[PDB]
């Protein structure tokens, strides 16, 4: 049929989802910029549902990026959060949707396995909700059907509620890589991709898993597909990231992208591994008592033994290691945010690609061996809006990485210990 006529209308519907500075630009043909959602004839279901959703002036970055989308480029952008970057891609992608229509393929097939037309990738369960329920606000009136799924939840709800349809998928890597795997998810007829916070996709380590979704399966090809990427910070993973997924684009940063971080405290203290017990029960008196605290060290052994420690000097705390069974899982994870245990001692490699969330002190006991590591570490703190910390002990053991240490401390304008240059 046709998909720029929307549906009738659902009373019941509306009353659930709809409850009540300088711009730099960097490429090639980059498309004039926008006055207001007027401009570039979205369409009546957009603006129908743009009057709907409280918006009344797109924002400084949904309003480079809306218009640089809309014109079949890609693009890759730096807003921090709160910043509207959500509807940035939504609004457009789905206008297009609805313009072009399903497309040939999916008709000349119109259950069971889905194609879905755009596929929007998110680092947590929270954020991923987060693009769903705003998905849902654009495709209300459209005969696009978005859906979303995450990782730490059953998977056979998700499964079922992918078989009624799904035109547009909102997904956590490590989840969509076990759909495919099952044979519930193609991304053969997927013409709009989507990396929203990037950099912290790749802090939790989702890079093996992204690179499976996009580059080694089925995905078409940059220039056919269209790509974007959304990021905070613009490390140089994530350029390397933009320049393998993204072709001839526009860079956007509407505040000026910080390197790393910017809402964490760092700290680095010198502690001897025979002191490292003590020093970590001194941090611990200190917290907020209901404040999260993620405590990274660097073997199972290690991870076992300090929370055994921790156990027993009456600390409510927790592990995720692989000498444990693969479900204590969540249960682990589940006891976290829920502050029943609010520390959790970890080893990095144990901790990819688990949503540990709301996470407000990152403790380094032991220190990788490359700052890279470092940077994803102490990426697991939490909200943007509210300062976080991270303390890391550092001895002998850790000599080589001072250099790289002290560079991001200074680049991240943190204090510097003043016997860490001392030993560069
Ligand atoms: N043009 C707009 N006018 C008014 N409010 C808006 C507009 N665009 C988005 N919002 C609201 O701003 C809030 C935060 O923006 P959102 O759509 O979540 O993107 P975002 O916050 O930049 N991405 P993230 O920070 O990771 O959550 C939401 O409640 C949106 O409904």
């Amino acid at each position: 049929d046709d998909w720029s006529k929307p549906l009738p209308p659902s009373e019941r519907l509306e009353q659930e989802l709809f409850s009540g500075i300088p711009v730099e630009a960097t490429g090639n043909n980059c498309p004039p910029h926008i006055e207001s959602f007027s401009d570039v004839e979205m369409g009546e279901i957009i603006m129908g549902n743009i009057e709907l959703t409280r918006y009344t002036r797109p924002t400084p970055v949904q309003k480079h990026a809306i218009p640089i989308i809309k014109e079949k480029r890609d693009l890759m952008a730096c807003a921090q959060t709160g910043s509207g970057k959500t509807a940035a891609f939504l609004l457009p992608i789905l206008s297009q949707i609805y313009s072009d229509g399903p497309g040939e393929a999916l008709r000349a097939m119109k259950r069971r396995k889905q194609y879905p037309i755009s596929l929007v990738l998110a680092p947590t369960r929270e954020l991923a909700v987060q693009i769903y329920e705003e998905a849902r606000k654009f495709s209300y009136r459209s005969r696009v059907r978005p859906c979303v799924v995450y990782g730490g939840a059953d998977i056979g709800q998700q499964i079922r509620d992918l078989e009624r349809g799904c035109h547009l998928l909102v997904a956590t890597p490590g989840r969509l890589v076990d759909m495919m795997e099952r044979g519930k998810i193609g991304l053969d007829f997927c013409k709009y991709l989507v990396l929203d916070e990037a950099d912290r996709m790749l802090d939790m380590g989702f890079e093996p898993q992204i690179r499976r979704i996009v580059e080694q399966d089925t995905m078409p090809p940059k220039g056919v597909r269209h790509t974007m990427m959304f990021s905070a910070t613009f490390p140089k993973e994530i350029q390397m990231l933009a320049r393998d997924f993204l072709d001839e684009y526009i860079f956007l940063a509407v505040g000026r992208v910080g390197s790393t971080s910017e809402n964490i405290t760092q700290k680095v203290v010198w502690v001897e591994e025979s002191d490292k017990r003590s020093f970590l029960l001194d941090l611990l008196n200190a917290t907020g008592k209901d404040s999260l605290t993620l405590v990274f060290v660097e073997t199972k052994k290690g991870a076992d033994s300090l929370e055994d420690f921790l156990y027993h000097e009456g600390y409510a705390c927790t592990s995720i290691h692989g000498d444990r069974s693969q479900r204590d899982r969540e249960e682990a994870l589940h006891q976290f945010r829920s502050g029943k245990s609010p520390i959790l001692v970890a080893t990095a490699v144990a901790a990819r690609g688990l949503d540990i969330s709301n996470v407000k002190h990152v403790i380094n006991f032991d220190l990788p061996s490359d700052i890279e590591e470092y940077v994803h570490r102490i990426g697991r703190t939490g909200r943007v809006g509210n300062l976080g910390l991270a303390t890391s002990f550092f001895n002998e053991r850790n000599i080589n990485i001072t250099k790289d240490l002290l560079d991001l401390l200074v680049e991240a304008k943190q204090e510097v210990p003043s016997w860490l240059e001392n030993m560069a």
